This record gives structure tokens, C-alpha cells and sequence, in this order.
């Protein structure tokens, strides 16, 4: 009973986490129906049926080639539809010369062409260049070459085996694309644009509420929970190479083109990276309990507040940006006042106004200005990156 | 030709960096031609091959059940088995309730309730609780289901098309599993011993090579490669996870147990990420083409050395200990000397040394000061997560 209702109540926090989820249950089925509706009323004349397999055929190949998105059927499609062709014909060839030989090593030289076939095949399996986009071709013609050359039948039909099982592929696939293409579509770039935008708000979101926690200008465990959200940022590393692998068989779907640099993407995923590895260094500091008196902080307190504003304000304004997929140049009068800040900042420092203070207590608040300097430095690379993934692709 | 020359390159390359890929290519050859010598020589008496399609599974099922590991074979070999079954029963006993249901809608029947099992069953895949080790079972499920339901041959020969597709499974992967576990084996748990091993030495290599660069003491794109190479540490969060998740099907094959916390595995692999963390904070300062004046450095040269040198002692000690999988407290004695020079460090910073020095270059020399202290903090938690996860499992 207990365990009947945790079943459920996942039911639901899935459910509500996508409506996208529960709308490809209904195409999966869609498809398992109408392919196997074409069999039974036969259209387009009679067919042959020879081994009585076309249906289960059609059946497999709807239910292995259908993926969530839509850049992994086109993909997984045309792998299982080339390498069928291509190992059949190798197949059927090889059968001939096995009779030339005779009728007894006919067998013996059969089998140790698929031995070498296979042996060689999988260890192209490991090369790190075939393995990103070509993974499943190459077991598709292993499979596809023993089962043609190791079939058990008669010389007089592998003809028509082939046939029929290219037969049988190329209808499941083009059913299977047809359906993810026409109702209801989720793309895979699509997909990738938001989730930059995502990661971009979530770095501004923190950075525009860091004074209030640092200057202690201020239940407790919900802030927590909203300061401390950069971890999806600093663990997203698997799912953006992904995302943007299955990108690359996407048709020119309106706005986006044929050609669109989703290696930049990841670039720019890298960079943000690289803003949020100082900013967990940074949280550590304010979590924990150790503390410098908050008199010393007044003394200071004008350098290092707009730093925080001005870098926020720039990230912000990307997003709105890059979401809309319309360039913009906003963020070039933030940074600049950023830059101004930091050179304020080192005039003050001539001064020397932080003398006749205790050296332990100095450490800490001297590494706070460290960081926030990174960052200011780190948020000017970011910017030339994005003003060029925005001219490579089309952002009118 | 040059393409050619480039593919050929390559060769050696994959091969020499593992001289296990080259001996797995045979080990799926000898696979494929066991199972299709049974069937010939027909043994253990005749059999029925109604349908004529016993090989062609018997040789499918031994492609796509074999994997490179040993925690893979298992896994997938016993998914597809229980799927099968199950899913067979349902079919076999769904065409009983049609055929009392008349000889119309019959079809129709069968059709709705093999699209509402498919909807249900693709639904549950895009849980996060099935996702991680059972992926394929659900794939089997609605294709063993559906093939079975929608065969489209007589109703006094369902139970022999059920039969022998379980009986083709169960055969191959028998086969697959036996020469996996026999002849020449990978695990995979014992790959992520050593990857973790390496982790700890490559950290520490870099840690006890730090005093030279920072001090001046000293071709450089060599030594630049050897410094700058902690980038593994912090890019392998997607295969640390993978391989964990394989190692749970493994037998006790020898000294590793039924119930090796591989969790703590993963714990660890976090911690040192953390310290690869601040790691890359530090290089990037050297890096960095703006310098402060070396006579500074003779100041807190005597801290700040000792720190390194402790440091990189106590990490080598332990990779040490881990391969040899024998339990050590070796790293006590270094870490509390490193605990000791902390706090001598304070006691000269009492003194004020540092005064009467430019504030400027002073944010340079501070920061560095910062990002020794919590790697000496960050060790010291390290050392009781490994502490345990050499009690927890048995490490005589």
C-alpha cells in the first residue's frame, strides 16, 4: 500500500515537471498502430509474405528507432536504414562464392568471414571519432551481415530474405520520422537555447543578491535554498555535449539554420563554468561561521557594492537577449562601469585607508575583494563570446 | 591515400593505449560462431524449428548482449530475459480473451490493448528511478509484447512462436555470459579502483611541484603540460557515475565482496573534485603574465613551503595505500604537521611582518596565502571519508 502510493505521487512530480512527458506516450502508441494497420488491409496491391516475418519486422524497427526528440530518430533512422543495405549486399555476394567452392567447405568458409567481419567491426566500435554519432551503425551491420550470411536457408531465397528485410526497415523508419515531424514536435536545439538562457539567469540571480548577505543589511533554510542554487550550473557538463550532439540532424525547422555553431554553445557553456567555479569558492565564505567584525565592512563598502550591482545587471540583460534571439550590445555600458569601479577602487587603495587593522581578520575580507575582480575580468571574456555566436548564426 | 595514412594512425594509437581493445574483437568472434556450431551439429537430440528462425535469433541476441565490460553483459543478459517472459504470458494469454470475444473484433481487441500497454510502459521509461539500471528491461517489454500480440499467425501455434523465442534468449545469453566470466576477463569495478587511485597521485604530483613555480627557484611547454594536466580530475564526473552503476551486477570475483560501497566511491571522487576545485584558482595566478617582486617571496617563503610539501606527501601516501587496497593511517602524522605550520603562521602573523609594503602587490601575495589554508582544511575531511571507506568494505 505504501508502496503503491510513493508509485503514484511520482506520477504526479514527474507529470507537473513536463507536459511534454505525457503527450509521447499517445505517438508511441499512434505509431504501433499504424503501421500495423497498412499489413493487414494491404494497400497498394498484394505482397509476398514469403518467411511470414514482415509483420514482427515492422513491429521491432517502430519501437528501437522512436526517441524523445527528434534529432535522435532521424539519426538512429538512417543508421539502421544504410547499414541493412550495406551489409546485405556484402551478405548476399558472399553466398556465391561459398557455392563456387563446393558443398562441403561451403559452410567452414561462411562461417569464418562473419568471425573476421565481426572481430573487425567491433574494434572500430572503440575509436573515439566513430563512437560520438556512429554508435549504433555499426552493430546495426554486424547484425544485419550475420543474420543474411548465417540464416540456414536455401541459396534460392536470400534474394528475396534481403529484400524483404530492407523492406521492412524503410517503412518503419519513414512512419517513425513522419509522425515525430508532423504532430506535436519537440526539438533537440530548442532545447539546448533554454537551458543556456537558464544557466545564464540562475549566475545573475545570486550575483544580484550578494551584498545583502555579505554586508548582513538583513525562512532562513528557503534563502539557503535560493542563494545556494548554482550547483545545476557546476553539474551540467553530460547533458549539454548530448543535447548538442543530437542537434546535428535537425532540418532547417523556421528559424534556425542548417549550419547553426552549436560548438560555440558549448564554449560559451564552458566559460559560464568557469564563473560559477569562483562563485562556489565564494559561497563557502559566507556559509561559514567564522566572522570579521561588520565595522571594518562600512570602510569599504562602496567599491565592493557596485561591482556586485553592475555584474548582475550584464548577465540579466544577456539572457533577455539570447533568449529572444535578438543581438544586443546593453551589457557593453555595465561592464564599462564595472571596469570604472575596479579603478576606483584601486585609487582608494592608495590611500591606504585599510591600515591599523588586525592581520587575521584581514585575510578574510582581502580574499572577498579577490574574487569579485576575477569575476569582473571573467564577465568581459564571456561578452566578446556571445557577441560572436550571435553574428556566426542568423539573430535577426 | 592521406585519409587513408590517418585512419591507419589511429590504429596504433587506440591500440597501444589499451592492449585490452584488441583482445575483445576475438572474444565476440568466438561467440558468434559457438552458438551457430550448436544448431548445425543439432546435439542433445533433435529439435522442432517450426518457424525456421531459430538461428537468426540465436544469432541476434549474441550481438547486442555484449558489451565490453562484465557488469554490462550480465545486466542487459538478464534484462532481456525476464522482459520476454513476462511479456510472452500476457501475450499469449490476451489472444484467449479475443477469441471468445467472436471473429471480428477480434483484431480490433488485440490492437487496443497492445496501444494502451505501449503508452503505459514508454511513460514509466522517463521515471529517474528506472532510468539509471533498467532502460532496457521496459524496451523488451513493449517489444516482446507487441511482436507476440501482433505475430499475425494462428491461434494453435502461439504457444510454440512464445517457446522458442524464450528458448533462443536463454541460449544466447548463456553463452555470452559464460565466455565473459571464463576466458580472459574485464571487470569493471576494478576500474574504478585505479581511477580513483590516479586521481589521488595525479593531485598530488602537481601539489608537490608547486613551491619551484611560485618562487622563482628555476622545455617550458613540456613542464607546462606536466603542471597544467589536474583538467581529468575536474572532466570526469560522467564516467565516474557510469562505472559505478555497471559494478553492480559483478560477482564476488575474489577479494572484492557482494556489497562494496561504491557510493563511498563516488563521495570521495566529489571531495577530490573540491580540491581540484581550488586547484585550478591557483594555477591560473601563475599563469598569469602580471608578477609581484620576488624579494617579497623570502619573507613567508618558510610558511608557505611547508604547507606544500605536507600536503603532497599525504595525498601519495594514500593512493599508495588504496591501490594495494590495504587500510593505513600514514596520513596522520602529515596532515597534523600541516595543522602545525598553519598555526606557527599565525603566530609570525602576529608580528606584522608584512607592513610597510605596496597594498597593490599586497592583494596578490594575500590571495595565495587563502588558497593553501583550505586545502589544508580540505585534506583533512578527505582523510576521514577515506578512513571509512576502507572499513566499510573489507581491506585486509
Amino acid at each position: 500500500m505504501e508502496k503503491v502510493r510513493e508509485i503514484v505521487r511520482e506520477g504526479i512530480r514527474v507529470g507537473n515537471e513536463d507536459p511534454r512527458r505525457i503527450i509521447h506516450a499517445f505517438k508511441v502508441g499512434l505509431a504501433l498502430v499504424l503501421v500495423s494497420s497498412f499489413y493487414y488491409y494491404q494497400p497498394f496491391g498484394p505482397f509476398t509474405d514469403y518467411f511470414g516475418i514482415n509483420a514482427m519486422w515492422a513491429v521491432m524497427t517502430v519501437v528501437v528507432v522512436f526517441e524523445f526528440s527528434v534529432g535522435a530518430t532521424l539519426g538512429k533512422g538512417l543508421n539502421r536504414g544504410v547499414a541493412t543495405l550495406v551489409a546485405g549486399g556484402l551478405g548476399i555476394g558472399a553466398h556465391q562464392l561459398a557455392r563456387l567452392s563446393g558443398a562441403t567447405v561451403e559452410p567452414i568458409l561462411l562461417v569464418m568471414l562473419v568471425f573476421v567481419q565481426a572481430a573487425l567491426s567491433t574494434f572500430v566500435r572503440f575509436f573515439p571519432w566513430v563512437k560520438t554519432k556512429f554508435d549504433y551503425g555499426i552493430l546495426i551491420f554486424i547484425l544485419t551481415f550475420a543474420l543474411i550470411s548465417l540464416s540456414g536457408f536455401r541459396d534460392e531465397e536470400i534474394m528475396d530474405l534481403a529484400e524483404s528485410r530492407l523492406s521492412t526497415v524503410v517503412i518503419g523508419g519513414v512512419s517513425c520520422i513522419l509522425i515525430s515531424i508532423f504532430v506535436c514536435p519537440v526539438w533537440a536545439g530548442q532545447d539546448l537555447h533554454s537551458l543556456l538562457a537558464s544557466n545564464f539567469d540562475t549566475l545573475s540571480h545570486f550575483l544580484q543578491d550578494f551584498g545583502d548577505e555579505y554586508f548582513e543589511a538583513r525562512v532562513v533554510e528557503k534563502r539557503k535554498k535560493n542563494l545556494e542554487r548554482y550547483k545545476s550550473v557546476l553539474d551540467s557538463k553530460s547533458d549539454e555535449e548530448a543535447l548538442a550532439n543530437y542537434a546535428e540532424w535537425e532540418p532547417p525547422h523556421g528559424q534556425f539554420r542548417f549550419r547553426h555553431p552549436w560548438k560555440q554553445y558549448v564554449a560559451v557553456g564552458a566559460l559560464l563554468r568557469q564563473c560559477a567555479y569562483r562563485i562556489d569558492a565564494l559561497n563557502s565564505y559566507i556559509n561559514s561561521d567564522f566572522q570579521i567584525p561588520v565595522d571594518i565592512k562600512k570602510k569599504l563598502e562602496t567599491p565592493l557594492r557596485r561591482m556586485s550591482s553592475e555584474s548582475g545587471n550584464s548577465m540579466k540583460e544577456m539572457s533577455i537577449s539570447l533568449k529572444q534571439m535578438i543581438k544586443s550590445s546593453s551589457s557593453d555600458i555595465h561592464v564599462s562601469n564595472s571596469q570604472a569601479a575596479c579603478k576606483s577602487l584601486s585609487t582608494l587603495l592608495k590611500s591606504g585607508i585599510l591600515n591599523d587593522v588586525e592581520p587575521l581578520q584581514m585575510i578574510s575580507l582581502m580574499t572577498t575583494v579577490s574574487m569579485l575582480i576575477d569575476i569582473v575580468n571573467l564577465t568581459e571574456k564571456i561578452s566578446e563570446s556571445v557577441h560572436e555566436l550571435a553574428s556566426a548564426a542568423r539573430f535577426k
